[PDB]
């Protein structure tokens, strides 16, 4: 059993009050007061982020931890916060965004955020059985949380296997993907094998809530994986009992318009 496995059990052992107090303590949180209503008021001319995903990818890019360029695929695009972020980048030429949709799964939010015309959205698409195609940048933000850590590890393993498939098709592609449960031994094994072939490493974004162990893997960084995981597990376990709230920051606003 790992330190992260214990973090999960301690998380699930929280009372409701301890859970609410823990989940957002000390994390960055974008201010979505305007964004949120605009989206369900059906306003489509808006460049405010369609989800909390946009600020996470932006942070990775602005830190120099991901290379977004050329033809991008967004695997599991959901509402599309990563797709819109990618489309707004000048080095990005196009975005092919795929998501399953249906019951309990977000469909793409349709807005005129800068570069929207470079995105081809395909809902109803299962990326795990999709044939990989040409891509310069492969992104995947898939990983549904479960109170069962063994289910989280299996969900995570599936993402890593998917990224191996896309790398087999595109050995030179830049990759960035969610690693929902990096503390599971079966995940560590698959990540170490990924890293030995393709390089890369793991990083924690400051917007992730403490109720998730999610870390992001990218071929543009490096670092011992077990150390990265254990450092994060210790930091998560140290926040139990912390009273500070979240730190509110402005939401990303990419502006509106086409890119040609
Ligand atoms: C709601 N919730 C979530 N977690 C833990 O946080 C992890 C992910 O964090 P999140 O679940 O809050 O994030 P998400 O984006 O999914 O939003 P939401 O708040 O709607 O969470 C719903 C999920 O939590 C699960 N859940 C609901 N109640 C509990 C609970 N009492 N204990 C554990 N899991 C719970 C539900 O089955 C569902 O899977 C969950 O996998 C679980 O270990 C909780 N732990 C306690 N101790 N009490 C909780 O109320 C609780
Ligand atoms: N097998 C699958 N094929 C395609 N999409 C899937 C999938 N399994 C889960 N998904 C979708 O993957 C999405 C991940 S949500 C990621 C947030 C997104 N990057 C943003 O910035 O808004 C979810 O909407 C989920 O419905």
């Amino acid at each position: 059993m790992t330190l992260g496995d214990l973090w999960k059990r301690r998380l699930n052992n929280c009372t409701k009050e301890e859970f609410f107090a823990y989940r957002r303590t000390g994390i960055l949180e974008t201010e979505r007061d305007k964004a949120r209503e605009l989206l369900r008021k059906g306003e489509t001319n808006m460049g405010l982020a369609v989800s909390r995903g946009t600020a996470k990818l932006a942070w990775l890019e602005e830190r120099g931890y991901v290379n977004l360029k050329g033809e991008v695929v967004d695997l599991g695009c959901g509402r599309g916060g990563w797709s819109y972020y990618a489309a707004s980048r000048p080095a990005v030429m196009g975005v092919k965004a795929y998501t399953i949709g249906g019951k309990g799964h977000e469909a793409p939010k349709m807005v005129t955020s800068l570069g929207w015309n470079l995105i081809k959205f395909r809902a109803g698409m299962d990326v795990f059985t999709m044939q990989p195609h040409r891509a310069d940048t492969v992104m995947c933000d898939i990983g549904e949380s479960s109170p069962d850590a063994a289910i989280e590890g299996e969900r995570t393993r599936k993402v890593i296997l998917l990224m191996e498939q896309w790398k087999n098709r595109n050995p030179s592609a830049s990759c960035v993907f969610k690693v929902l449960a990096p503390y599971r031994p079966e995940v560590i094994e698959a990540l170490h094998r990924f890293q030995l072939q393709w390089g890369g490493g793991l990083v924690r974004t400051p917007f992730s809530r403490n109720s998730t162990h999610e870390m992001y893997y990218s071929t543009a960084i490096s670092g011992n994986i077990v150390n990265s995981v254990n450092v994060q597990s210790r930091k998560l376990l140290a926040r139990f009992g912390d009273q500070r709230g979240p730190i509110r920051v402005p939401e990303m606003d990419l502006g509106v318009g086409t890119r040609h």
